[PDB]
RNA sequence: AGAACUGUC
RNA sequence: UCAUUCAGUUCU
């Protein structure tokens, strides 16, 4: 047995913090790690070759208009912007009908699939996990967004789909990929569960908690949604006026 | 009031 | 650039 490392879905819920312009944070490896399951040294740099690659075309990103493209604040930010620029001695029920225009402008669970997809086709060299499992990993990235609070995805359900023979940039020592290749699959697909992880926990995850507020409501059980920094910072700061109620 | 830059869960 | 909270600086 081999214990794929754990994807963390946790941290994409209740993050209250805007960074100004998108694109995740100044934490992250993109402004400014673990290798372990790899055989030899060459397999290492071979790796790293893909995060500096990946790190540059993520730079020419634009997600000011991929969020316009996909998820869009409503056409009526500026007039809800202004509504809560108003109330800050009054002001009881009509924060009641602001606060339901604001929540009102969750944003759909395709929405958010089709902007992580279009994030890490710009990102992510198809070469890093081969072509087809590229496009495996991208068609699991839906489950990972529609899927509610306390549902999470195993690698497990990542890998068994995909060939590791479809990684090309994987290395043979002394040739063992077709004298024993039992071994062989053994010994890669733990190399490409961390690179699943890399990508879904160091990419993926981190693009949904920086940009979006996702929670769940009291009255739609687990079931999650995706709510636009800007738009919970109008939420969060409505909230605050109601320090009196 | 318009505009520009920078740090940042 | 649909947006740009918090903090800090600057040009009319
Ligand atoms: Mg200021």
């Amino acid at each position: 047995q081999y214990i794929y490392p754990e994807i963390q879905r946790s941290q994409i819920f209740y993050c209250n913090h805007m960074g100004r312009e998108p694109g995740v944070f100044k934490s992250s490896f993109f402004n400014y790690y673990q290798s372990k399951n790899f055989s030899c040294q060459e397999e290492r740099d071979l790796f790293l070759e893909f995060t500096e690659k990946i790190v540059q075309n993520f730079h020419n990103i634009n997600f000011n208009y991929l969020l316009k493209k996909f998820c869009k604040l409503p056409e009526n930010y500026q007039s809800l912007k202004s509504q809560v620029k108003q109330i800050v001695k009054a002001n009881q029920q009509s924060c009641e009908n602001l606060f339901n225009s604001l929540y009102d402008t969750e944003i759909s669970y395709k929405q958010i699939t089709n902007f992580l997809r279009q994030i890490i086709q710009n990102c992510v060299p198809n070469q890093l996990l081969g072509k087809k499992n590229f496009k495996v990993f991208l068609e699991k990235l839906y489950e990972f967004v529609q899927m509610k609070r306390f549902e999470n995805q195993k690698v497990l359900d990542y890998i068994c789909f995909m060939d590791v023979f479809d990684v090309e940039w994987f290395v043979d020592l002394k040739n063992q990929k077709f004298t024993q290749k039992r071994k062989y699959i053994s010994d890669k697909r733990k190399i490409l569960g961390d690179l699943i992880v890399f990508i879904i926990n160091k990419i993926v995850i981190p693009v949904l908690r920086y940009n979006f507020y996702i929670t769940e409501k009291h009255k739609e059980g687990s079931q999650i949604f995706y709510y636009r920094k800007p738009i919970w910072k109008l939420v969060s700061k409505l909230t605050i006026v109601k320090l009196e109620e």
